[PDB]
């Protein structure tokens, strides 16, 4: 289910905020601007409450998941609250096993070939590449040869200026954080439109 | 292998879409002066390719396997005559198998922590991958804390940067697409250029 | 205590050298130039001798530690010789445990988010980022989002040109090797003065 969605939409909003109220406002803005894939990070206070209270956005077509998951306890709260996918900055075998038990899509984050192979051995072929800015599109191109079956979602410093370079390198989708989600809701809505249009343009 | 890497300085990392293409490129490269030939397991029937190139060993070619990601692949490569095993990552299971089998294994590493784990498994010659991400800078940085580790970078090594890599302190380089892509004739020629450029530094 | 000393002093001299006498010459030079945090690496011959012999600087306010610690054996010798902190290029769980037991500050080095999370699970929030020149201040900015409580001390290529960029990126302190330590004692002392001024400035 999830693979096809990331393939279709090509962008996930990585939602960081300092309150439940701010996170909800930003999720709503990104969605109004055309971003349907929305990751509520666990750096948001009461992130699980946010996910539960965004059920109304799901009714409209939004796909709400959880990010910055660094423990199975957070993963469980995320899933119980309605998360449709789980993302972490790192590779975590425990979270991977939890998500399989629940039948929930997990996208671990990797930065190295060894992390990549460990993730692939746990059944993962769609990987978050984090921090993408640091390793660059070059990393994605380098992985093509040895790992033709693996697809990346680079996250970390993705912005309007570098988004097309990532798609030129062969990426499945991008995770956009601060370049998308910072600002007044009107600003965020218009940044969401800018990103959707930028991607449709590469 | 240590001494072979030291002497030859270049390993062709051979990716190809067929057995026939892989064999023709391995011959091209050898004819152009590259003695260390790594048949990656992304080559279809990479097993068969290594076995069918076994005769080149009699001409002094050293045929190994690359992109080895499981012990099952490792077994097939060794069974078919691979003289060395290379992977993009550090694999404890492949390390152990190659230790018992008495075959040289060069794991790939990208970080100081990965490097240290590989050293603890008995390795001091490491594939650095992807070289284009981490660069000569990484090789120079490792000389401080780990003076006795030596790297063989794979990834983006080309005619313009091969000498910088050797300036940074690498033991040999692994060259893929810059060497191996194109037709047999183009590959044999690019092989010659790399040997001369490397000798030239 | 070390967290507080890092924040106060902001720069650690990372001493590599080919002899005891060279290491001591460089330590004195850097100290006379106002760098109080001094890391003797275990690539210095008889580095534990260097640590013991520099003990007199401690009454002057120097804080002397050991770096390039790659085994518990070296860690035990360093602490025995008077090392007040321990640093490694990598994350070593055995060293972390030993240092925990002995009650000595340990700063493991990490280069990836997966290594970072493992180090956090071992109790570390202050991390060496190595090699700094490969991941850059962009790694430090990228980590602020998911790991807002983690503080970095980059080592690798920090120099007078980029030192303020690392601090502007959010680093707690910097580890400086050859940009600081290379040269005649007189040269090293003036570079130490230069680094302390430049850091105070930004």
């Amino acid at each position: 289910k999830m693979e096809e969605l990331f393939k279709k939409h090509k962008i996930v909003a990585v939602l960081r905020a300092n309150s439940v109220e701010e996170a909800k406002e930003k999720a709503l803005a990104v969605f109004e601007g055309g971003v349907h894939l929305i990751e509520i990070t666990f750096t948001v206070p009461d992130a699980d409450t946010v996910i539960k209270e965004l059920s109304f956005l799901k009714e409209k077509g939004a796909i709400i998941g959880a990010g910055t998951v660094t423990s199975v306890e957070q993963c469980r709260k995320a899933v119980e609250s309605g998360a449709e996918f789980i993302v972490s900055p790192h590779l975590d075998e425990e979270i991977s096993q939890f998500c399989k038990e629940k039948g929930v899509f997990y996208m671990p984050g990797v930065m190295t070939p060894t992390e990549l192979v460990k993730a692939m051995k746990l059944g993962h072929t769609i990987l978050k590449l984090f921090p993408g800015e640091v390793v660059g599109p070059q990393f994605v191109k380098a992985m093509k040869g040895p790992f033709p079956n693996v697809k990346f979602v680079p996250t970390g410093g993705v912005n309007l200026d570098n988004v097309c370079e990532w798609f030129k390198a062969g990426v499945l989708a991008v995770g956009v954080g601060s370049a998308l989600v910072k600002g007044t809701p009107d600003e965020v809505r218009e940044k969401a439109k800018a990103f959707v249009e930028k991607i449709r343009g590469c």
